This record gives structure tokens, sequence and C-alpha cells, in this order.
């Protein structure tokens, strides 16, 4: 398949790392339903934690990723939650005390956020302040949050709202309440993706509808991408911002073309639609040359100064109530150039 | 397959009747990218409205259906929205100023709501009611609730917590905002439900899991419930509580064999896995012999009284804070018995 073909195959994965660092903990994933939620539920399980609280506002999706670890019921907590609800989370936090926090809830579709620009505010911005605060409260003792290539240099509502993300929780890292945040790029096959729509299209033998000739995403598989993070999880001291090799860059059109291939339907046609408000045409590259290495190949650490939180507490105060949230989100995200 | 040997196939349907209703109306849905709403999105379009404003807070279900209708893209509006965030939920009534809501956001997994019953206190009943205030307070003309035949005599919090948007909604109807519920049995292959269960486990080569071998359900195909939701708000006058002739029972052993039948793998065993909390072995039919009739065969409009809102809106008060949910929910919905 296509997936096989884009597969990053990093060297450098390490289970037993995992395993020493998930053994025996409680560990609570939000967003367990998700596309990469739900493979940190698996590998939580397969790399032992002790118990699994999964939280999810989705139904569906914690019905689903509650189902597929049945052999593990036992251990597992299915948690039908938003983020956004702080005195049911702390509620749950006080109950099931977990050691780690891997924080993979959130809105991530550019185009419906670009529509919905005080919604990615709230559920990104302020359930991730909500998660933190109640996890730093609680006393957890790390937190891992899940970032993307689209934070690096924003153009897009979205990405945007990731980097105040990582500025909030990296700013709240200390002593005694460790912080990381790892930045990686597209997952093949995650939900509501290219892959999954260029199927769609194929099986229904409809054209398959490209942006533009010359956009170019990195790719890894979703177990690939979730290993990694958990390794950098566990080599964490605290305030670090990582981030992931993606290897090489595929053209989408390369991409459309070998799935018409394999699919043995090179009968139909590629239509281009057009680059739409908000999107890159090439992510950024995510490791800078002066980033610093770790023991994994596939693992750098980038740069990061925190931020006072007295200010970022105001600033997200008036993102929640302000007239232009572009004008607002560029007053915290000073890189950020909006593509409208 | 399964679903077409289950299908109703009501003679009564009438898209005429749906597109005079719909035509040229601000249509709002809420849970519009879930099985139900993403099919009341569709037959909204279908029907003739002019805009449809699609609710939802899952993000992938709304740029699902968003896709999905991406054909009618200039008539229609992806909002990214919890219906409990009142603030947000009242800009939109006011700008988009809908005529008609169809309600369809809930949970409904009985397993899922009795781990879960303040999460299915807050997200049905507190988010009902946001909801229901906000559309009578925006002037909303209609507002038609999605409920189920777990409301009736209910044996599970989700199935109480339906029940109570019963009551709550309808107590709400009045001259000038009109309410209707309508109350139908299990969809077949709805979004985690036991057909696509039984097809997976068949792929994966695995034992189909089955509850009880006399447990029984009542089934339609989405189209068919949606339209006969169409059909009954379309003649509400307001108040009324409506419920859908499903046909015959159906036994899921029966579903299950036959699935294994239409597989090809008669080679796998059916293992009783046993009553969960909360579940029925037969759900209540859903018409009574005193419900009254309508014009359609299909539609029949059963009792129900207005309750006191002074003293419903203090027990929802209650719910949010109590330790308690199944007592508390008992003393609103006396025919509650929980299992
Ligand atoms: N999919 C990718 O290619 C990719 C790549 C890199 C980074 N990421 C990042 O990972 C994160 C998740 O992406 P995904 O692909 O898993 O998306 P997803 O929508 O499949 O998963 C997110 C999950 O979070 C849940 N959720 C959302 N808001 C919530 C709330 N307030 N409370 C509780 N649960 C909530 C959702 O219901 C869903 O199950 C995003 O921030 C995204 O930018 C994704
Ligand atoms: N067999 C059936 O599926 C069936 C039969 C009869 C009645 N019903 C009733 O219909 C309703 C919906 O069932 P379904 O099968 O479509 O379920 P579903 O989970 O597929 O759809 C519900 C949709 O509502 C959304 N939603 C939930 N809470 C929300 C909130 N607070 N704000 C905004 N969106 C929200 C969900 O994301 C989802 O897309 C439930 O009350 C159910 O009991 C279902
Ligand atoms: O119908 C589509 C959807 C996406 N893409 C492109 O494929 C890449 C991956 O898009 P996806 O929605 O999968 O994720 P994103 O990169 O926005 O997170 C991007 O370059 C999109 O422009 C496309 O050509 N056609
Ligand atoms: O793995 C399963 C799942 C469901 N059911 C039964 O199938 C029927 C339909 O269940 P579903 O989850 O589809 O919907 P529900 O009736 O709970 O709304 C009920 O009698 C369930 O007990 C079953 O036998 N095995
Ligand atoms: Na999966
Ligand atoms: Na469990
Ligand atoms: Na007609
Ligand atoms: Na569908």
């Amino acid at each position: 398949s296509i997936e096989d073909l884009l597969a990053r195959k990093p060297k450098d994965l390490d289970d037993s790392a995992v395993a020493a660092f998930l053994k025996d903990k409680v560990v609570l994933v939000s967003g367990a339903g998700g596309t990469i939620g739900s493979e940190l539920c698996k590998q939580c399980i397969k790399f032992g934690a002790k118990h699994l609280i999964m939280v999810d506002h989705s139904e569906y999706n914690l019905y689903k990723i509650n189902d597929d670890l049945n052999l593990y019921k036992e251990k597992i907590t299915p948690i039908l939650l938003s983020i956004l609800d702080k005195q049911s989370l702390d509620e749950v936090l006080k109950t099931y005390k977990p050691e780690l926090i891997l924080h993979a809830a959130a809105y991530k579709h550019v185009p419906l956020c670009e529509q919905n620009p005080h919604s990615a505010v709230i559920n990104n911005i302020l359930g991730t302040k909500i998660l933190c605060d109640s996890a730093k409260e609680n006393k957890v003792a790390k937190f891992v949050m899940i970032s993307s290539d689209k934070a690096v240099r924003p153009t897009n509502i979205m990405g945007c709202t990731k980097r105040v993300c990582e500025l909030y929780t990296l700013s709240m890292s200390d002593e005694n309440f460790e912080v990381a945040c790892v930045r990686f790029g597209n997952v093949l096959g995650s939900s509501g993706s290219v892959i999954p729509k260029f199927k769609a299209q194929i099986a229904n033998n409809e054209p398959l509808t490209l942006t533009h000739p010359d956009i170019v995403r990195y790719f890894m598989l979703v177990a690939e991408a979730v290993q990694l993070v958990l390794q950098a999880g566990a080599i964490a001291k605290g305030g670090e911002l990582f981030v992931l090799d993606m290897g090489k860059p595929v053209k989408i059109i390369d991409l459309a073309k070998k799935m018409l291939l394999l699919s043995n339907r090179n009968d139909l046609e590629i239509k281009i639609t057009g680059l739409r408000k908000g999107e890159k045409l090439y992510e950024e590259l995510l490791i800078d040359e002066n980033d610093a290495k770790t023991q994994y190949e596939s693992i750098f650490v980038a740069k990061n100064e925190k931020v006072d939180l007295d200010w970022l507490n105001k600033e997200i105060e008036n993102l929640q109530i302000c007239e232009d949230i572009s004008e607002a989100l560029l007053k915290i995200v000073p890189e950020f150039k909006h593509n409208k």
C-alpha cells in the first residue's frame, strides 16, 4: 500500500525504553479515541501501563477505543468528558491520580478552524490550559503534549492555537511538573485526511481532487510517530520542545498518482482545486540546524523560551472576549502570518 | 444485505409533504455529523431547505457531513460547537435565525452512560435545556427532538436522561414555539451498533458476542426513520409526543445467524456474554392502543402531560451537583426502574 511506501521505518525505535517509562504507571490520555490518542492508548497497554484513563468527548471515538482494547478491559477506564469541564476533570484526576498525561485532544482541521476560530481558541487553548492547570494542581508528574509542524511559523488559526498551547504548557513546567511538547508532521491515514479522501474518491470512480500540483507534506505511520513521542517523553527532564525527523518530503501529486497505480485505477483524472485559506504549499522542516541531538537519531530538541504566565493568562482571557481573534493571536505569537 | 432484510419499507413516505415543510427554510441540525443528524442534513438538502446550519462538537463528524454535502456547500454552514456553550450557541442563533431546529445531539451508549452518569446528565439534559432555551429565546418557530424507545419506562441512565429531555422540551412548547418529540427504535447500522460490531468480528475471525439468546430490538433504516421524523414535524402543532411504527421485533440471535449465513462463516461460534447493566431484554413497543392516529399509518401521537417548569428547572440544577444521580432521576421520572 502507499502507507507501506511512505512509512519512515525509523531505525531508532526502542521498546524497552518506552516500557521503562510506562510500566506500572497510571496514565491518562486526553483525546483517547482520536487518531493519535487511540495509538497512544494501544501503546500504553503494550508497554505495561497499570491503568489507562481514556478521556474523550466524542462518544463513538471513546466507544471504539474501549472496544478495541476489550482484552484489557480490567485495566482501562473510559471517561466520556470534555477537558473544558474543569470541575469534572478535577474529580477524575483526584479519583485516578495519574502520574502521566498524554494530551492528544484538539481540533486540527485547518479549514474548519478558519470558519470557527472562536471554537478553535476555546477547545485548543482553553482546553489545554484547563487540562494542564488541573494536572499541575493534582500533582501529575509529567505532561506530554502532541503538537504539529503547523505550529511552526503558523499561517492558520489552527496552527497558531497549537503554538499558544506549546507556549502555555512549556511555561508551566517546573521542577515538580515536567512538561514536554513533541512536534511532528502528517500521520498517514489519519482521521479526515488526504489518503482516506483519495480512497473514497477512487472507490466511487470520482476524479481525485488535488489542491496544487506542487504541494508537499511530510509523513509518518501513526505507530512510528507515537512511539517516538513516548521515547521523547521518557527522556524528557521538563521544558523540552521536541521535534521528530520525518524523512523526505512527499509531493501530494506523486501520492495521488501512486494511489491510482496501486488501485489499478489510472482511468481516473487528477483535478486541481486550489490552495485553501490558511494552507501552506510546503510545511516547515521540523529540525533546525542548531537543534540539540538526543540519543535517538529521530528526535531533536528545539529552542524555546518560557513566557511569563501572568502575561499569557491575561492574553488568553483577552482571546475569549476580543473582536478580532486573528489580531489577538498575533499579540501572543509574533511569527503568525495569517493566510487569509 | 442484513439491512435490506430488516428495512421497514413504510408505505406512507411522503416526499411532497416534507418538501412543503422544509422548502426555503433556514434549518439548524444539532448533532449534524451523527448517524441521525447526518441523514437529517441530507434530507434537509433533498427537500429544499434554503440554508442548513450544521452544529456538532466532533470535528471529524462535522468534517465528514460537510464533505458529504460539498455539492451544496453554498447552502450549508459547518458550526464546530458544543450545545453546552450557551454564549456561542446564542450568537449562532441570533446570527442565522433558523426557523426550525432538528435536535439530534446526545450521548446514546447505554454502557458508557452507566459508567459516566454525570456526563450523560450534562450532555443530554443540560445540553437539551441550553439548546431549547436558546431556540425559544431566539424565536425559532419549531423544535423537533429525536427520542428513543429507551425513553419508555427506562431501565438505564441514558434512556432516563432522554425521558427528562422529552419532559423539558414538551413543557416549553407554547403558542409561539412549537415542540415535537419523535420516538423510534434502533436504526440499522448506526454508529457503534450491533451490525458493525458483528461485521468486524466476522472480518477478524472472531466469535460473535451475543448478549442474551432471547434479546430483541425493533429496527428501521436511517432514511425511513428520518423521513418519518420530518413528516411528524411537518404535522405537529406543538406539544406532540410522536411514536413510529417499527414493524416486527427482530431477535438479535436471528440477526447474528443471518449475518453468519450471509457471510458464509457458519464456522464461527455465537458466544453468550450476558445482559449488561441497564439493558432490556425486550424494548417497549412504541404504539399504545390508546394513541391517536395521524394521516400517516406509521406515525401515532402518544399522551403526554406538561410538567411545571419551575420544579423541573430546580431538579435540573440539582442533577448537576448531586452525588445520587440514579435516585435523583427517579424523582423526576417515576417510571424509571434502574437495572
Ligand atoms: N493527524 C495528524 O496527521 C497529526 C499529525 C501531527 C500532529 N497532530 C496533532 O495531534 C492532535 C490530534 O490529532 P488527531 O489526528 O488525533 O485528531 P482526531 O480528531 O482524530 O483526535 C482528537 C481526539 O480528541 C478528542 N477531543 C477533541 N477535543 C476534545 C475535548 N475538548 N475534550 C475531550 N476530547 C476532545 C476528539 O473527540 C478526538 O477523539 C492535533 O492537535 C493535531 O494537530 C496530528
Ligand atoms: N439506533 C439509533 O442510533 C437511534 C435510534 C433512535 C433514537 N436515537 C437517538 O438519536 C440520538 C443520536 O443518535 P445517533 O445514532 O445519531 O448518535 P451519534 O453519536 O452517531 O450522533 C450524535 C451526534 O451528536 C453530536 N453531539 C453529541 N453531543 C453534542 C454536543 N453537546 N454538542 C454538539 N454536538 C453533539 C455527536 O458528535 C454526534 O455527531 C440519540 O439521542 C439517540 O438515542 C438513536
Ligand atoms: O482533498 C484533498 C485533501 C488534501 N489534499 C492535500 O493533501 C495534503 C494533506 O492534507 P490533509 O487534509 O491530509 O492534512 P493537513 O496537511 O491539512 O493536516 C495537503 O497538502 C492537502 O492540500 C489534497 O490535495 N486534496
Ligand atoms: O456485541 C453486541 C452488541 C450488542 N448486542 C445486542 O444487540 C442489540 C442492539 O445493540 P446496539 O448496541 O446496536 O444498540 P442498543 O439497542 O443498545 O441501542 C441489543 O440487544 C444488544 O444487547 C449484542 O448482542 N452483542
Ligand atoms: Na483504528
Ligand atoms: Na474497563
Ligand atoms: Na406526496
Ligand atoms: Na454516512
